[PDB]
């Protein structure tokens, strides 16, 4: 793995700002900038007609399907996209009400980004399903494995749950809930969007029914995507489509598709495939050479900050998960989230005052003053932790 | 006005291809594209940060609120962006809830694009209000003012109409409508989509409650706008914001901004005001004179499309409205729509084989054959309309 080259990649890089805010998007690479100014400018109004632009719309539409489904290694046919994994749990929220109807149960977790907790508390409000919580321990902040057997009962219809968080950077272990849920023949939604940039998910390996990405996570373009594990499952979905005659996942697209972003997706994938310049083969065989590369790279550079954390007398961790993607949130003794993040911020490094998460409430910390979360992304390096550091340090 | 200005800001046209396929989504000035390739790669990830580009998101966001403001006359505080008016309207069918219950009545329109149908049958079905429909007048394609007295009783809790329609073009009058619908309790919600390319609509002197508009319709990026002429009105939905901190139009926005296209919805405004680029004044007073001149110019050319149009015997037009945006549809006398748009294409003519129109479907036009729909753009002009005539001339 080489990072300078990585960095070369990054016009936005060298600009006077250290960048720790991976968690709240990482920066756009060059290939992916000019691939949405050059697809923008060229795609046609509508996949339909004789124009050359439809076609090019066309063409776009279909790799983008293509290039999802690589990442989470699925059908193209399974792929819906759409503007953001928000947007997308809400439509399936919605288009599940009845699975979240009188005498029936969802279940949500205390770990999620709200993305993946607010739809499903509106449907429950809205149509009647109980809803249950699956809980972190308090002093690990991990979704312990062997409190599934007693929230799951003949009534849960559906479980959404995330892959990772992108606040404590625990990796969840989903393996006994799967196998639960499915005996139940409740509906599994993962949310993967937090751990997209840095783990691959294989929804055939996992058996997730549904996972959710966020391509802007990795420097993509804002537009998210819902991939169903087993594209006849979405014909037990109603249509949102405008077009009565929709077949595929179209039936759950609505409104136009946005051609130019959509090619920035492609490319931003083909920027993950190829973080490993020596990476040889099909696209999927790429991105796992890729990923585990610049994974390998990060667990250094991560180990690295924890360390350094650590070894800060006045800074308290938050959690501690047995696997984890390069994230972390910590409190500083007697010194507030949004100082400690104005402090960094004067001395041009960028963190995130971490606002409305349910588990940061829950393990008392927003009682206090907040957390601090920090992130790498494929071009974070070893200088810039010890800047960091060096600036923590600096505070009371 | 000047035609040969405004296909100058259209760098592609004059290449051979003749655009009738407005109603699809018209080109995409150079400006616009610009802008979206600039502010794409300028964006920050969120609004939120010490970073210049955090800013920017944040200016882009405010700018672009300001701009679809301006086009309906409202206060940006009542303005709610997303990725298509079909995803908005989704959002408002969902947060309608009980308004779309057993016990009312929720009245769609025949003319009405199915972005503005499909979410109400949706949410009927799910909370168990009956559907009533504005029907056409068989002859003129128009909703007949009259038919509303007895469409509106008590129990009506919501009516969604358009202000034209973008298959027969006829403009809906809705002025004796509106206190109807008012003087029972119910909403009034106006798709003003495809007739926002053309015509300003003044959401102060309408009195419609939330009014819809799609950017990709004038050749802005595919963004869509809900604007509330009533902020209170606004705020009386639920929030679905995954922000447990927003406030305003905030409230009804899921997902991460799509601040690059934003910033291109900005531009296709401003490309609009400039239509008359002598109009003088504020955006919003710039917006009347030049939407004003640039639907007198192409007046002239429709009227020329239109006594052509009657003069070919096989073309038969569907619909006769009292007043009617740039827009026709027609039959051609025993040539289905797909061999009419095939021979329109081997002479370098982009019109539609219309699609998906409960109107149509309603008239009986899609029995057999299906129709044609045209409509023009603010780079059309007399010479093009000669050239479909031309084409028509040679079937049968």
């Amino acid at each position: 793995y080489d990072v300078a080259r990585v960095r070369g990649l990054h016009p936005s890089l060298g600009d006077g700002w250290v960048h720790f805010d991976a968690p709240a998007g990482m920066l756009i690479p060059d290939s992916v900038a000019t691939t949405v100014s050059t697809a923008f400018r060229r795609s046609g109004a509508s996949t339909v007609g004789a124009h050359p632009s439809a076609r090019r719309s066309a063409a776009v539409l279909d790799a983008a399907r293509e290039a999802v489904a690589d990442l989470v290694n699925a059908d193209p046919g399974g792929v819906v996209l759409g503007a953001d994994r928000a947007v997308l749990l809400s439509l399936l929220a919605e288009a599940s009400s009845s699975r979240a109807g009188l005498g029936y149960e969802v279940i949500v977790s205390r770990l999620d980004d709200e993305a993946n907790i607010a739809p499903w508390l509106r449907a429950a409000h809205r149509y009647g399903a109980k809803v249950k919580w699956a809980e972190v321990d308090i002093e690990t902040g991990e979704l312990p494995t062997w409190q599934w057997e007693s929230l799951i009962s003949k009534s849960t219809r559906l479980v959404a749950v995330n892959s990772a968080s992108g606040t404590l950077g625990g990796v969840t272990d989903l393996r006994a809930m799967t196998k639960l849920v499915h005996d139940v023949g409740a509906l599994v939604v993962v949310d993967h969007s937090a751990a997209a940039p840095y783990r691959l998910l294989d929804i055939r390996e996992t058996d997730a029914d549904v996972v959710t990405v966020n391509a802007h996570a990795w420097g993509g373009p804002p537009i998210g995507a819902m991939v169903f594990r087993d594209p006849s499952v979405m014909n037990s979905f109603g249509s949102v489509s405008t077009n009565p005659y929709a077949t595929g996942p179209a039936r759950l697209e609505i409104g136009v598709h946005q051609f130019g972003l959509l090619a920035g997706v492609v490319a931003s994938i083909e920027y993950l495939a190829a973080l490993d310049e020596s990476a040889r083969g099909s696209r999927r065989e790429r991105l796992a050479v890729s990923m585990q590369s610049a994974d390998a790279y990060l667990n250094r550079v991560f180990d690295y900050l924890m360390v350094s954390l650590r070894s800060l007398p006045l800074v308290m961790l938050i959690g501690r998960p047995e696997a984890q993607i390069p994230v972390v949130s910590f409190a500083v003794h007697k010194v507030p989230a949004d100082r400690v993040v104005q402090r960094l911020a004067d001395n041009g490094i960028l963190a995130i005052a971490n606002t409305g998460s349910r588990v940061l409430d829950v393990l008392g910390v927003n009682d206090v003053g907040g957390a601090v979360t920090v992130g790498l992304a494929h071009y974070s390096t070893m200088a810039e932790v010890d800047q960091l550091v060096r600036a923590l340090a600096s505070l009371g």
